[PDB]
């Protein structure tokens, strides 16, 4: 069947046409990676870097927030729907089996992510991430319990089209596959199209998702040499397509995000074009050359044969030795690149931006310093928290429930919220409140054998306060006389 | 094109991080209480209060999960940077609308328009948008051809 | 404005259960009031210290 | 829903002012000297030789030596172009720092 | 938890709920954590 | 120095510059085993399991 | 029982990446220099009497 709506006239023409404001953005990520790795990518169309900086800056800031988001811990957490939890109101039987199922599916998703290796693709999701603006990610239907990876397409091999909200309308990926991989089907359709194809030519293959303007859902189809695949056509709800375009630094009303280094790029090519002459220089002052004045007597042959100690014929006026003697001018460069990197190291939260070699560092300044790091990493963490960590997990629920791996829970447990961060971890913002609430407790003990204080009273309005439950944190009468007795 | 120095590229994205986890932290940051008037009311009624003081600290727990769930943090962030370096940005929040993925829309003040009475109330706004046709919805799109 | 918004659109759309009329109209504070670090809670063991 | 925002009142008038407008001097003053100091570095770093013609030193022979090497020549013929702007350079970095 | 011992001896603060309420937070099992009515009874008899 | 960074060398620490202090040694140190858990975890996923 | 492993990935794509390479110019650098001080310090210790 010929389909229509945004997918009318073939995948391959719709990514050429978006192709075309995508642009600047990989030129963009282009320039970025020149001055870190250029591997992210490469200056192809539209060699090393003398320095290291961007290198290490970039692992460096990749690293640290891959161990943030995604740690060998637990890291989202499941709880009871607000709505569902006020219906088991008086229920705790009812409900703490609800946590309890909760609390299996998160180990589930945890199992799930540790054993198809996600830790590592997300590395280089956040390196592509921080050094383009954008990634696609890619999680395929679980299909058994084997080994599902995740799959990853970088700026250069995927493109987007989002309405006036930022939803996504249409995607379109393309592989580049070589003919005797291709499997079978795709093999024999493209080479029965005519043209007989050898094992390593590559073959561009195109994956087309688009929202129907009839259904509230998206379509899919693979696309090979002009002509649809056989049975690669699907579906999929609007609210939990697999395939996830993130954006690292959003600019509203555009397809594609902004980049991380984009913003320090000035400073970042300073640095290389800098560091390049400085390393030049330094060869050009290492370089010893002799100058035997052939006006004289002495004859370079019988100087460059000398062995050590010897008495050679010759005269002191003949030879110099060529000097450089650029030392003010090298220790100018050398103050203006120290500098820039010194500015570059606090933008990649490398933690050596405390090591200043001007003066005695002290150990007061290091706190409030490395605390600047702390902040600017909190930043960047409290978004991708949002953007990569929050839709990854929401899609793997809806993924996993689907072919039920996930075993069958009471319906509250359907659609829960899904925590994210600190809390997660268990060192959370209600952790706090109530052992806050226990040392501001502490502080009436030089009064607990009251006479007509009332500690009952302050005891409870503390913990209001700073805001604790006090849903039976005082002891009832009934029960107070009863523990009184025994 | 590119600035020479990246001063200020840290210093506008360091007062934007600060400010978004101080306005917009994981922390619950509104608190709503009862009114004064009805509070009044109320008066030697513990039973029939701290029912109110229980429906509210739910009703703060609501419009935290609804910022959290519908990426709220990411926007704000964007907007106060605007904030800083521009004057002003504007936020549209669209009508919930079931209870689906509703982000929230940011114009930047190249692309909307603002004129206020003599007490600085708002009496028109026009934001504009730029839409590629193909983008359209159909409807809008066989109109305009 | 944010806040306050966003309570009156979700009171249209009734994702916010109904409570008593008392809480229709309430007093929407931020700051360190909520965080749980405010004004009331220094004035209190501030009198314990004393 | 729609809430246009301010940052800096100013009374009577439909759009705010920014944060950083009231910095704004200090800053383009900033990106306009670290511009002529990066660029001054560059200057600075760049070796270039200057054989005298009158000489018997002769260039195509420096460039081709290797490192122990002895050559035919005179050392008042090569001298190294030195730029020499130390004490100018840290006037422009002290102020340049003071802004920062 | 060594944190409320200058208060073991409560006077109407009821340890047992705090308790269980820090260890939900830090998120421990808590799967038999509390001392149960019949457990607690038989060791203050014994 | 920057290779040593790098190649997580301890003695990165060793400047010659200063009086180097306790407290930025703890600090820079870290630096070493945040980007050592990076290689680590990644390992971890494609030799170890 | 053939595990063939990758350092650092390029998705879509058979080998992987070394973790040197990222940071190879600095180390070509490095011989580079080294090498050219060494052969400074043969010179720099050589008498030789006119």
């Amino acid at each position: 069947e010929k389909r229509t709506g945004l997918a009318e006239d073939g995948a391959k023409s719709v990514y050429e046409r978006l192709k075309n404001d995508r642009a600047p953005y990989e030129t963009r990520a282009q320039n970025c990676a020149q001055y870190t790795i250029p591997s992210l990518f490469p200056k192809d169309s539209d060699q090393t870097p003398w320095q290291a900086v961007g290198a290490r800056g970039l692992n460096n800031l990749a690293s640290k927030l891959m161990l943030a988001l995604f740690p060998m811990q637990t890291w989202m957490r499941l709880t009871i729907s607000e709505y569902e939890a006020k219906q088991l109101l008086s229920d705790p039987d009812g409900l703490a089996k609800v946590d309890e199922g909760l609390s299996m599916v998160e180990r589930i998703i945890m199992n799930y992510i540790e054993s198809n290796s996600y830790r590592v693709t997300l590395f280089e999701a956040l390196k592509q991430l921080v050094v383009a603006g954008n990634v696609l990610l890619y999680l395929p239907e679980p299909e058994g319990s084997n080994y599902n990876p995740m799959k990853l397409y970088r700026l250069s091999s995927y493109v987007v089209q989002r309405d006036a909200f930022g939803n996504v309308l249409q995607m379109v990926t393309r592989d580049q596959i070589a003919f005797g991989a291709l499997p079978e089907d795709i093999r024999k359709a493209v080479e029965g199209q005519g043209g007989e194809k050898k094992a390593d030519e590559t073959i561009d293959v195109y994956t087309h998702i688009y929202l129907d303007e009839d259904s509230g859902e998206y379509l899919r189809y693979e696309e090979v040499e002009g002509m649809e695949v056989q049975g690669s056509d699907g579906t999929y709800p609007k609210e939990a397509c697999p395939y996830i375009p993130i954006r690292m630094v959003r600019l509203d009303g555009e397809s594609y995000g902004r980049s991380y280094i984009e913003e320090y790029l000035g400073d970042l090519r300073s640095l290389e074009n800098l560091q390049e002459a400085i390393v030049k220089m330094s060869m050009i002052s290492s370089k010893v050359i002799g100058l035997v004045n052939p006006a004289g007597i002495t004859q370079p042959r019988r100087l460059t044969k000398a062995q050590t100690g010897d008495f050679v014929t010759g005269r002191p006026e003949d030879i110099s030795f060529l000097q450089l003697e650029k030392q003010a001018d090298f220790t100018v460069a050398k103050a203006v690149s120290d500098a820039i990197e010194a500015r570059l190291s606090f933008a990649f939260m490398l933690n050596s931006a405390v090591q200043r070699t001007g003066e005695r560092v002290t150990a007061e300044e290091i706190r409030y310093v490395a605390s600047e790091l702390e902040d600017t990493l909190g930043g960047v963490y409290s978004i991708l928290s949002q953007e990569l960590q929050l839709p990854l997990v929401r899609v793997l629920l809806k993924q996993l429930q689907a072919t039920q791996q996930i075993p069958e829970l009471p319906k509250e447990a359907v659609e829960p919220t899904i925590s994210t961060g600190l809390e997660a971890i268990g060192r959370g913002q209600d952790l706090d409140k109530l052992e806050r609430c226990v040392t501001a407790w502490a502080a009436l003990a030089p009064m607990r054998d009251d006479p007509d204080i009332n500690l009952a009273m302050i005891k409870l309005r503390i913990a209001n306060a700073i805001g604790i439950d006090t849903s039976g944190i005082l002891l009832t009468e009934e029960q107070k006389q009863q523990k009184m007795a025994q």
